[PDB]
């Protein structure tokens, strides 16, 4: 924002212009959503991030041949407000990205979340994924309990869950409570002293995820295709 | 039983002592159980069945050949026990008869079912056979809600069906529960006379299950297959 040489050519002008409105805002909005779960969102914003990366792939392969051609851009010679390593670093956005209806575009980041190690967020995505997956085969719904289509498409991937793959859905509510819960059963003394319940291991939870959670989801989804 | 010739020849009583065994109990065991929905037992007993009328065939070709030739077999000239009639109808109920696991011939029961308008026997069988289709591909496990490969079993396929197949589950309950009942919604009034509330018709019902039922059966089965 506070970049503006005094003196530019019409080719510089142009390009800087375009620089200048890079919105690097929207890139880390998108990996706020992401790091929160909010997972609906950062998939919706993924078209515009694609346009965003395409127009900041432009101004760096015109940047970059002026830095290479430094001798006829002189005008630049003393400014230390663009930094083309910070613009071609974000470029590496373009792998959070992809191209697909919404339902493919969480697939993606399931996967996104299982490189990233976030066990919390991989797993929710793991379990809520399938019931919009149903939602979308019965023809839409809103994932609401007052919405028919959704009660009886999240009561089918619960209960498919429950039934074939009980790991998923033990490590998924432990992650999503934490120590302090039922789902960990700590105890707490008379002195104010507390003893985990089940001591769940990072090792345990690290390889199912993964190692697992992947091909586990890729049957889930399978099975969900013939509804 | 109470069929015993005076005079007969070593391949004449070796065929009798045959058909005199021949039972026709367990034939009209059979049709009771099927009538009543004992579906477990009816197909459980095919196999018994099966051994039942390949005998019955021998001894028909044997009396059918004695009958044919009858100048050589003038000890059957004064009988009125032994009818031919009577036991050449019986093979009709090799047509009731089907090979494969218990799951495949209670299959084979529900288009039977169909076949001879037995509505409600037919849509409980479409509803509860799905189960015990699930329930072998976890291994199996017992028809009891404290079977928790059952809870889960049924709750999958009650919730597929209150999501895909409404009509199938209505009529079910409906021919389950009869007139008087919720699933009818009658009317009693003060002067002891009651009005039907839903009023469904004849047609509607044969329609359903003799043109969709097993179109939408073999549909639910698919589904499940990838369980």
């Amino acid at each position: 924002s506070r970049l503006n040489p005094t003196i530019f050519e019409e080719e510089e002008k142009k390009v800087l212009t375009r620089v200048k409105g890079t919105d690097v805002n929207v890139v880390i909005n998108f990996l706020w959503n992401i790091r929160n779960g909010f997972t609906v969102n950062a998939v919706k914003s993924m078209n515009e991030l694609k346009n965003i990366i395409n127009q900041l792939e432009e101004d760096l392969e015109k940047l970059k041949s002026f830095y290479k051609n430094w001798e006829e851009h002189k005008n630049f010679q003393g400014e230390t407000l663009l930094v083309l390593s910070d613009l071609d670093s974000t470029l590496k956005v373009k792998d959070l990205l992809i191209e697909g209806n919404d339902l493919e575009k969480l697939n993606y980041l399931l996967d996104l979340y299982i490189k990233a190690s976030i066990y919390d967020k991989a797993l929710s995505l793991a379990r809520e994924l399938p019931v919009a997956i149903c939602l979308n085969k019965v023809g839409g719904g809103m994932f609401d309990d007052k919405n028919e289509k959704y009660k009886h498409c999240n009561e089918i991937v619960t209960s498919y869950l429950r039934l074939r793959y009980s790991g998923l859905m033990e490590f998924r509510n432990t992650l999503m409570h934490g120590g302090l819960s039922t789902d960990m059963k700590p105890n707490v003394d008379k002195d104010g002293n507390i003893t985990p319940g089940k001591i769940v291991t990072k090792n345990k939870i690290e390889d199912f995820v993964k190692r697992e959670l992947r091909n586990y989801f890729d049957k889930i989804v399978n099975f969900l295709s013939s509804a």
